[PDB]
């Protein structure tokens, strides 16, 4: 089929675009470099099966991109990622993950698209949740402005769906990490942890490193977008992770385990916006997509820093 | 109370404004005359307990704004207010009621700003709910851009009371009715009908006329508005409305025994992004607010309607 990657400059969305490919799709990738590299699909320049737009979502003309390209599934991963960025300038994140949302969903159901697959924020939107594992069922309760336009660009899609039949489902991935993630950034703890102790350089936790996150391999999140693609889960939110709690700490030892490196981070005081706790319900995904998470944390950690190892 | 109303040019905020000066507070008005109207707020050159800035929510310098005037309340009345334009420009829509919405909190939060009212859209919000008269429980569901926006806006007010304290409360008014309504806006059928009898210009009702709404006086909403502007109901949306349905065509012929004259509309298609039922259970702003609407459809349409005709 004919598919479209928003942010298929970046970590999640390169990966993705190599899956698409791999599985006989044409991809048109779409991407403003806002955080993503080129580097990260440079592969591709031979690959006529590929067509890459540079693009921002926010302005440019996406009637036009899709009426070209007339994608079947948009696989929508362009967004600002970061939380504290999110606290720093809220309207920005607001532009980016909401108003970029509503346009390209307004473009979508003109040009035939028979589906957009979301990006949520499964790490996020539940705030602090009544219950860990966290279900789908539990309520939106955003505490950071990055969370609050991840579910409003639900919301807007699930309105699209009622107005044109404009089909969407929501991938809400916990915290992804692996080959291809940013190193230089603040989020991306993985990627930030394997670097920086490669280089010899110092790491650090926030608070007293009891924070927990849901951690969950880049290679698992692109296999459930490829599931729930198709004409599955229609409506549907799905929380992709791995249902187990890693603390920033534990995390640190983890990395430093596989590179082989000294296990001693500097302690730096809490980020205002950070939940203190995250863990998701998985359960829905396997019912209703057959998906599971195949790559356990130890394994994806030492693949993860074999990425930099090799690195070019 | 220093107060802050953003859309104080339009129908339901000069109301409001009215209200909150004759209570005793300073207020601060703000508008940018998308469908607001000065008249509205002409009686207020000389009072000054009163000052009006023509601002963009969207573009303004809200901080600046805010910063010179401390307000401790912000009733936040500005947005798009159609539904049939936020289907024919949903960018638009959302640009003014959640981009708007969030440069307001960013600013308010900064500013020592105590609550921010947000107005929702109780009439739209749920789109077709599970079941009549509907309560806040029931789950949010838009079926027009504007009704996702409404919604986006009130998530984003919650997202800045667990960030910073910032106190809200949603206002979710159902269809809202009386003095100062644009006779001559595309929104407001009570306004549409009583300007076209009173004119003898035709009226006209879509699809077949089936479509109810709760038609809630706009004073009642105003009261509604002062009361959650306290420290009650932190977080929540009240319902604001009758609870009592009443369809196209019933509402018109509650116009023309007004008015006088004829009763006879025309028909003509639906229109993409309109609900087909809506109802509010009121219990909750009744119960939390002590809050209770005092005027019936049939005394509100007369006032309405002898409003419109006076001019
Ligand atoms: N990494 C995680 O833990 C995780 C999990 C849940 C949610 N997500 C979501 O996954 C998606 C991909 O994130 P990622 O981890 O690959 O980070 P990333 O920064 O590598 O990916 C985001 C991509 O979007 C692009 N982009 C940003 N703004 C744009 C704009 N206005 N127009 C066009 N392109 C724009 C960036 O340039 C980048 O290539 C995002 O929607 C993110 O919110 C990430
Ligand atoms: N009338 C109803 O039935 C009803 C009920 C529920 C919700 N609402 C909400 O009530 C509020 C008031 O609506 P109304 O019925 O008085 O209509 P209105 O059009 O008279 O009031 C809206 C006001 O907002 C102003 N405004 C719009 N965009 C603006 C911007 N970018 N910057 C500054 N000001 C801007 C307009 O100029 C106008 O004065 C709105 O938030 C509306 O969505 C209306
Ligand atoms: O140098 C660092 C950087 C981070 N952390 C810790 O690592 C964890 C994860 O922080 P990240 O910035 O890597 O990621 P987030 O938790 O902010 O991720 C959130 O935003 C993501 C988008 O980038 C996804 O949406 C995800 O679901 C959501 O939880 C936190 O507990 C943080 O304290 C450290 O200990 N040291
Ligand atoms: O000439 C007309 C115009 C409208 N209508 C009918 O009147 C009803 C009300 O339409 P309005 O445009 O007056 O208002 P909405 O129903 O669109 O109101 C919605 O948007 C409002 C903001 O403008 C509030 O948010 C409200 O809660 C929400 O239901 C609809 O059934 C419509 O079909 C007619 O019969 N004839």
């Amino acid at each position: 089929m004919r598919a479209l990657v928003t942010g298929a400059a970046g970590f999640i969305g390169s990966t993705l675009v190599d899956r698409l490919l791999a599985d006989g799709h044409s991809v048109v990738g779409l991407d403003n470099f806002a955080t993503g590299r080129a580097t990260n699909l440079e592969h591709l320049a031979d690959n006529s099966a590929h067509v890459f737009v540079e693009a921002d979502i926010v302005t440019a003309d996406l009637h036009a991109i899709l009426e070209q390209h007339r994608p079947e599934v948009v696989f929508h991963l362009a967004a600002q990622i970061d939380v504290r960025r999110s606290v720093a300038d809220p309207q920005f994140d607001a532009a980016v993950n909401v108003i970029g949302t509503v346009r390209l969903a307004e473009a979508a159901r003109q040009t035939g698209v028979r589906k957009i697959v979301h990006t949520s924020s499964g790490g996020s939107i539940y705030g602090t949740p009544p219950e860990y594992p966290t279900p789908e069922t539990a309520p939106t309760d955003p505490a950071s402005p990055y969370a609050a336009g991840k579910v409003a660009g639900e919301i807007y899609l699930n309105t699209f769906r009622h107005l044109y039949g404009l089909d969407c489902s929501h991938i809400a991935p916990a915290n992804v990490y692996g080959p291809r993630q940013d190193p230089h950034g603040e989020a991306g703890v993985v990627a930030i942890f394997a670097q920086a102790l490669l280089s010899g350089k110092p790491t650090r936790v926030f608070g007293d490193g009891t924070n927990t996150r849901d951690y969950v391999f880049v290679d698992d999140v692109v296999d459930a977008f490829v599931r729930v693609s198709a004409d599955v889960g229609g409506g549907l939110r799905f929380n992709i992770g791995t249902g187990k709690e890693t603390s920033d700490r534990q995390l640190h030892s983890a990395v430093a385990a596989a590179v082989g490196g000294p296990d001693d981070p500097e302690f730096h005081p809490p980020r205002l916006g950070d939940l203190k706790r995250s863990c998701l319900d998985i359960g829905l995904a396997e019912r209703v997509l057959g998906w599971r998470p195949q790559i356990e944390l130890a394994d994806g950690v030492r693949r993860t820093v074999e990425y930099f190892r090799h690195k070019h």
